[PDB]
């Protein structure tokens, strides 16, 4: 099954995850409701998963996607926060658990702080299971950061609803807009297109 791999502080390739996560935090139009109040996470740990399952059905997808674009299989490294991190590291994102912007996706962001939002469930729920806190500063969060295989995206602004990529395209990417969206998202339509490279252990800090 799936074997997760600490990485040390000390490490190029921690400092490298921890810098994207903490440099993408962005300015908010809900002022904390969903995610909480914070200007910067405290990294717990950060450890590489490893699936050889996931892995074998992700590659085989990235071959046929390479194809259809050029042999350009163009991956993006990007977040995904959810409640159900323990089941995507386990059995791989599943396109039938898809409201959305863009219809039926997986959803990921570019900005950690937008993917933080989500941790709790929509609008961040209830916050934290022990204290129904979204503003918790004590209890441990955990986010992804993925292998996101875009391949042909699909640009727009505002909302497209659809149940799969549009013909020849392989994603749909969501970009900020003055009086549409605030941050980009970035959307899938078949589970095989991530992999959850990163679990992120993280709490957020109290300014
Ligand atoms: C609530 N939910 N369930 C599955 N995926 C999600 C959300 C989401 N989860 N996680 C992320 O990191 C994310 C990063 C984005 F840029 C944008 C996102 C998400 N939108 C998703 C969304 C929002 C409302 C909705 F009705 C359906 C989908
Ligand atoms: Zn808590």
């Amino acid at each position: 099954g799936t074997i997760l791999l600490d990485l040390a502080p000390e490490d190029k390739e921690y400092q490298s995850v921890e810098e994207e996560m903490q440099s993408t935090i962005r300015e908010h139009r809900d002022g904390g409701n969903a995610g909480g109040i914070f200007n910067r996470y405290n990294v717990i740990r950060i450890q590489k998963v490893v699936n050889k399952k996931l892995r074998e059905r992700f590659c085989h997808r990235q071959k046929e996607v390479s194809e259809e674009n050029h042999n350009h299989h163009n991956e993006r490294m990007l977040f995904h926060g959810s409640p159900f991190i323990n089941a995507i590291i386990h059995k791989g994102f599943d396109e039938r658990h898809a409201g959305g912007m863009f219809g039926a996706g997986i959803y990921f962001a570019e900005n950690s702080s937008k993917s933080n939002q989500y941790v709790y469930g929509i609008g961040g729920g209830t916050g934290c299971p022990t204290h129904k806190d979204r503003s918790c500063y004590i209890c441990h969060r955990q986010m992804l950061f993925c292998r996101v295989t875009l391949g042909k995206s699909f640009l727009q602004f505002s909302t497209m609803k659809m149940a799969h990529a549009p013909p020849g395209h392989h994603s749909v990417i969501g970009r900020p807009s003055v009086n549409g969206l605030a941050y980009a998202e970035y959307v899938i339509y078949r589970g095989e297109q991530a992999y959850p490279e990163y679990l992120i252990t993280y709490q957020i800090m109290k300014p």
